[PDB]
């Protein structure tokens, strides 16, 4: 929880993201972390991550490169592969 927020913040720093837009990525990150915790690695988790990416891009104009980077720092892979 607090760790996830620090992990997202590290990515936001790299990309120079501040202000209200930070909340988009903190929210996405928390959802990815919860999915990983509940589902563990596998196609179900990849489904969830792919769905969240598409939704956040559509609904909030999230930056796809940043979403990949957040996925990577939380799961170990930009596309959510976990053994």
């Amino acid at each position: 929880f607090t760790a996830v927020a620090e992990q997202v913040s590290a990515v936001l720093s790299q990309y120079g993201i501040t202000g209200p837009n930070r909340a988009i990525y903190q929210g996405f990150g928390l959802k990815v972390a919860r999915a990983l915790n509940r589902l563990g690695g596998g196609p179900a988790l990849v489904n969830m991550i792919n769905g969240l990416k598409a939704y956040y891009i559509s609904a909030f104009n999230a930056n796809p490169t940043v979403l990949d980077a957040v996925t990577d720092i939380i799961t170990g892979s930009p596309t959510g592969y976990v053994s």
